[PDB]
């Protein structure tokens, strides 16, 4: 229905405003762009599928998610790449993973506050319904 395309362009919106606070953190800057193959050559072949906030932009704009808890799968996606890929104990590798467990947690506080409970239901009783 129209009310339904309603509903969808209404989650849209939400999302592209969490996504845009997120990517304007200085301390998200490393997962604002994929990984440059030229600099990190061995990333492609570790990480099978790579994610950031850049990427989470164009599939908002491609109606990629129906639901916020879809939205949050990509989010969880970034911080498991950086946990997989930097497990060291040294300083650079344990101030990407405080980072990336900074994201994550950011995102789920604006979306507990932010995010009516019932508007979420809505999206996945429709999702459900296709
Ligand atoms: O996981 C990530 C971020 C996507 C989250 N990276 C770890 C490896 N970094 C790197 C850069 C130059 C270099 F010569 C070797 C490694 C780039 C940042």
């Amino acid at each position: 229905s129209m009310q339904e395309e309603d509903t969808f362009r209404e989650l849209r919106i939400f999302l592209r405003n969490v996504t845009h606070r997120l990517a304007i953190d200085k301390r998200f800057r490393v997962f604002t762009k994929p990984v440059d193959p030229d600099e990190v050559p061995d990333y492609r072949t570790v990480i099978k599928e790579p994610m950031d906030l850049s990427s989470v932009i164009s599939k908002i704009d491609l109606h990629k998610y129906l639901t916020v808890k879809d939205y949050l799968r990509d989010i969880d996606l970034i911080c498991s790449n950086a946990l997989e890929y930097n497990p060291d104990r040294d300083p650079g590798d344990r101030l990407i993973r405080h980072r990336a467990c900074a994201l994550r947690d950011t995102a789920y506080a604006i979306i507990k506050e932010e995010l009516d409970e019932d508007f979420e239901q809505l999206c996945e009783e429709i999702q459900e319904s296709r």
